[PDB]
């Protein structure tokens, strides 16, 4: 097929791959300093603002902890 | 064999590999800022 | 033994990890602008020529297309 | 819900992804040359300095050992 | 308990994660030109000279070949 089947507009370019998580979800970090974390929908669950750039794709633990770098200089947890 | 099966265009290049979903739907991230989620 | 097998020369520098199919092949995206499957044995089997440079590596599907990005701005689904 | 768990600075940027080790321990190298080793509940295990930023993520041998590269040329074997 | 187990020193900086076989020998590229390949005590087992830095993470093939791509435009593949 390889048609759309939505589109996410974060404020900047996306240098790094998305994750997936259990339930679906797909989280994504954006040059804006965001972590997006994205519903299969298309709709936004949350996001997660770091003061800068996040250019390395989120790990997530096995309670479903994600955690992320940023440009900012710390590393991230975030609650699911 | 090859060949192309679909080409799916952004505005900007795309710097980082792309995941596949459990259902088959693919994500990639381009430098136009978006996430995009795109049908096998 | 750390002896050379083979070498596979592309036109331009190879910025991302190669990936491996299920049946062997070996896929290689190259700032030449284009994703190459070679054999086990060295020999090219196809090339895929894209716009740009790819930067990133190849994905491989459970039906076996390749999905690879581009500075061209596209994302291409390639059959095995 | 996408709240803050916690968060651990860094004396630099960090560009790579983070590490879960087996006991959980989250490992991630800093642009300020060190790798760290956090807890899960965010305090800090122990860091190791390099002499120069840390741009790839590290890896975990089967015993525990991580390894971790460095722009300052060496490859690091560390103690879990 | 975070100390240091072994340095290996490379000529230049190391831009990739290492990768490790399942015997327990470490890869790693270096912008040096060479992958190394080390045991696990860190002693180095044998060296392979490319043209120019090498900017990705070697892949291993099921028959433990080792594939690195260089800035000089070539695919390697490596004898165990």
């Amino acid at each position: 097929d390889g048609t759309e089947k939505w589109r996410f507009k974060t404020g900047k370019a996306i240098e790094a791959s998305p994750v997936i998580g259990e339930d679906g979800t797909i989280y994504v970090g954006s040059n804006d300093g965001h972590l997006y974390a994205i519903n299969p929908d298309g709709t936004e669950k949350w996001r997660f603002k770091t003061g800068k750039a996040i250019e390395a794709s989120p790990v997530i633990g096995e309670d479903g902890t994600i955690y992320v770098g940023s440009n900012d200089g710390h590393l991230y947890a975030i609650n699911p």
